[PDB]
């Protein structure tokens, strides 16, 4: 079957495309595998008083879509942006506002999905302590779906935060201008576009495994654009861009951590060892982009072994590579050592803002560091590139969802001959 749903429909209707359904609520009721749901694009303002669908955590989080059906492998269930529609379905969530509860708009747990095209806006955050709101949450036992073009931006929440599951592809996906101004007086610090935090009740080969980030942009989400602390399996971020995090949303005022690509650890208590998985997973940051984050471009963040870090450009993103790790095994007091165990390879690397630096905090008899250009004879400067302006990594994408071409980064043809190998591009 193949269903619709419109804002201007009824959860009455039967679900055709005379006569759309409103939500997704319904739309699950009625969804099984191998179904196709056209979302036609205009404004979904989610109501104030809808029901939450479940409920997570003794009933901390309000669970506004939970995408609990599955697919088949080879017959999924598919919620898709109308393809024979112009423009975009919007999810706006700016009045749900439950009482001392986090937010979670799509908790995904489910298998066998494939969500694409669409858009969730105006995620809140209520609660003043310590606290997050996500516009997807996926969790163990979601495991092979699919995440295809998908923005989420304008909002106080976390855009895609994974704490389990297996097979999950998050493919050109868009995070921005996510900031919390509500909780902590308005830092703004547990706001990543893209976090990967496999848990402890996920860990295993099919369970936990094979999750990647790929083809996405993150940028002024006020914390980090990608972060993979306390992820217990290998996660890989691949052909993404991070740019601008750290600030809030169009300004340079300062609010989170500001990393472009926070690629591991498990942090640095003082008063207790965190939980670790048994084998130190290999995440992975590989033909990636970091412009103009507050603090950091590609960072190991104290992670407890080896990080793969290939073919990146970073252009001003105060430290661009810091490959500080945790000393292994575990112990009291935490200490910092030079990074072990790291490839890192084929990476560009250009400094012309105040205080940035190219790689700092990497252990070159443990790691394997090769033909970087902070390593080779020559300065990188501006003009070894084609164009460093700001505003083509903010370009539209392809009317497929591709990221825009770009001349940002790119090196000229002259310059890549002095740096052959070096780069994202
Ligand atoms: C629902 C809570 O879940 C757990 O706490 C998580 C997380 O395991 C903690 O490490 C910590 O994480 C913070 C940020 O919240 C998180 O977004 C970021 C990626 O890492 C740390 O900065 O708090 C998390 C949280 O959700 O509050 C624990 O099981 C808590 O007891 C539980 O309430
Ligand atoms: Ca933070
Ligand atoms: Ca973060």
């Amino acid at each position: 079957k193949t269903y619709y749903m419109d804002p201007e429909g009824s959860d009455s209707n039967p679900g055709t495309s005379d006569k759309p359904f409103a939500t997704l609520v319904k739309v699950q009721e009625v969804v099984v595998a191998g179904d196709v749901v056209y979302i036609n694009p205009g404004t979904y303002v989610v109501p104030a008083n809808q029901v939450p669908m479940t409920t997570t955590n003794s009933g901390l989080y309000h669970c506004v879509f939970h995408m609990n059906k599955s697919g088949e492998a080879g017959k999924p269930i598919s919620y898709l942006a109308n393809p024979n529609k112009q423009g975009r379905p919007i999810f706006d969530l700016s009045q749900v506002k439950p009482k001392d509860q986090r937010i979670t708009v799509f908790y995904v747990t489910g298998s066998n999905l494939y969500l694409k095209g669409f858009d969730v806006i105006g995620t809140q955050v209520t609660i003043t302590g310590h606290t997050q709101s996500e516009c997807f949450r996926i969790v163990k036992g979601a495991n092979n779906n699919k995440f295809e073009d998908l923005r989420t931006h304008d909002g106080m929440a976390i855009g895609f935060y994974l704490l389990g599951g297996s097979n999950n592809h998050i493919l050109n996906c868009d995070a921005y201008n996510n900031y919390d101004s509500v909780s902590e007086g308005g830092k703004g610090g547990n706001v990543d576009g893209f976090g990967g935090h496999i848990n402890s009740s996920s860990v295993g080969e099919g369970k936990g495994t094979g999750n990647v980030f790929e083809g996405c942009r993150a940028w002024y989400n006020s914390d980090d654009g990608f972060d993979l602390i306390n992820c217990f399996e290998a996660v890989k971020i691949i052909n993404c861009w991070s740019f601008l995090n750290g600030y809030k949303p169009g300004t340079k005022e300062v609010a989170g951590d500001g990393t472009g690509f926070k690629a591991g650890g498990y942090g640095m208590a003082a008063d207790k060892l965190p939980a670790i998985p048994s084998v130190i997973p290999q995440h992975e940051v590989r033909n990636s982009l970091a412009y103009y984050n507050r603090l950091r471009g590609f960072y190991a963040n104290h992670h407890l072994g080896g990080i793969i870090f290939e073919s990146n450009t970073a252009v001003n993103s105060g430290e661009n590579y810091n490959m500080t790790n945790r000393e292994s095994p575990l112990a009291l007091p935490p200490t910092d050592v030079n990074g072990y165990d790291h490839m890192v390879k084929n990476n560009l690397s250009l400094v012309t803002r105040s205080g940035s630096k190219h790689i700092v905090m990497v252990n070159r008899a443990k790691s394997e560091v090769s033909n970087n250009s902070f390593d080779g004879s020559e300065e990188v400067i501006e003009t070894d590139f084609i164009s460093l302006e700001e505003a083509e990594l903010m370009r539209d994408r392809k009317p497929n969802g591709d990221l825009p071409d770009v001349n940002f980064g790119k090196l000229t043809t002259d310059a890549e001959l002095r740096f052959w190998g070096m780069g994202c591009f």
